[PDB]
């Protein structure tokens, strides 16, 4: 018989082989694999996450997606808060230290073909010794009903505490429901093998 | 004859097959595909779309990338506005709805090799068969040949009956021309097969 | 003996192949390859890279991500700025105009799995002609130990200068340490091939 790239036949040995670049592609545990896989932790479709501002009875839904591109993580969120605020509000997110698991809401690992993974969520973990400091904000406009509310900004920090990973973030308003979209990008050293 | 990892022969059933990881690969229609491939909907290299402004006289030009990873679309556009303006400029995109083409400019499904894929772009679709609006703020800067002009909002509007699918951008402005980039994500429910 | 898909037998020309779909993956010199694929080029973990604002005495450090994904590059910096400040600081990173490789400071090319990969960061150039003049704004807010400081903005420009490619950043403080993140996105017309 013969053989059409990208197999290839090893006279040298009677070998079939399987020629793949390996930037791209890799071989783990005996099974062809990519070097720099999109991974995605997110909320399912039509299923929101319920988040509670601290202590107080002011609750918000979530869509939240949190995507693995070669060891970097990019965490969008979209809050759709139900209260009119003049304050601060702290919509705080935990995660298993672990296993990565969301530990305040329905999250799961998604393809792009719309079906659910059997993946254990270890890719959106920042260290495996569990200490990190990252902070910042982002600038972020708030409207309602396609209607200009407040151009103001949000704060992102991870922490871990008890050994667990925390994403707070932290939305500034003036009269208006916190209604608005954030992303910013951060770094796992969590490969993915 | 003998086979390398990750091809593996089976003795068995005499049987020849490719060992892959299922939550990065997969087989569609009797063909090696990604669970989460990559792709990119575009304004083709140095070939800005021309949109216009409602029914005023007032142009621009426009880079788009609609860059697709497992269910999430991250839309990103460059505008280029012609005419000095204050008040709020509409660019309206329209898609086909059902399969995705941009009506309103030419865009093509872009590969990393810098090839155009023979790909229809159902993958920027939000639903198939369900109706949907969703709107949001971001906000931008704009400026003129380096120089900053005004920090100002732009929304975002997603609007689909089962007829066309809309993307329409309101960005407002106080005497300078609309300039400015912008990115929002949103979610498609179309599965990548 | 049978090939089990996506592993084919033309019984004709008595040829083994691998079938796979051509938007998704390739072959190119022979080997599998993605059409699509993720690379970063990025600082090292905890490795920030050192800038200097232009000639002051007056310094930051910087962690970058470079994220290619289709023909579009994602560039995103977290600037940690030492030095409060009214103006205008110039944070100016250099590319070898050939082959990508920072000059300004170290940076690797980084897969999925953790580790460095050995391929040229050909992938950030933006034009293989070396013509280039892509400027705009982002919003962005500087803050200090996770307390707001200002609601601001920096520029980005692409050029070439003696045959080198520049990513030059201009963030604007008011009584400030420069400290924000930011991200704006790009097209490479480099295949990767
Ligand atoms: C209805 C209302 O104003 N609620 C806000 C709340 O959103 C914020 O978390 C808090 C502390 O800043 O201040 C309250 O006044
Ligand atoms: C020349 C000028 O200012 N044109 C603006 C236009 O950009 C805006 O779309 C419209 C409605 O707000 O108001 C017009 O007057
Ligand atoms: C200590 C201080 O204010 N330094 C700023 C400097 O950051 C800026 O690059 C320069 C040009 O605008 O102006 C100086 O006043």
């Amino acid at each position: 018989f013969f053989t059409a790239a990208p197999l290839s036949y090893n006279t040298g040995n009677s070998t079939i082989s399987l020629d793949y670049r390996s930037p791209q592609l890799r071989v783990s545990g005996g099974a062809l694999a990519l070097t720099s896989p999109v991974f995605v932790y997110q909320t399912p479709f039509n299923t929101p996450m319920r988040l509670r501002n601290g202590t107080y009875n002011e609750y918000a839904d979530a869509h939240i997606q949190m995507v693995r591109f070669g060891t970097t993580v990019l965490f969008n969120i979209d809050v759709t808060g139900e209260t009119n605020a003049t304050g601060t509000q702290t919509w705080e997110l935990q995660f298993d230290g672990t296993l990565g698991s969301c530990l305040t809401g329905r999250m799961q690992v998604m393809g792009g073909t719309g079906e659910e993974l059997d993946v254990t969520p270890t890719f959106i973990l920042p260290t495996s010794d569990k200490s990190v400091y990252k902070q910042g904000f982002m600038p972020i406009v708030c409207s309602e009903n396609g209607e200009f509310k407040q151009s103001t900004y949000c704060s992102y920090a991870l922490t871990y505490r008890l050994g667990n990973f925390y994403i707070t973030l932290k939305s500034t308003t003036s009269g208006c429901k916190p209604i608005f979209q954030m992303s910013f990008m951060y770094e796992s050293q969590i490969g993915i093998v």
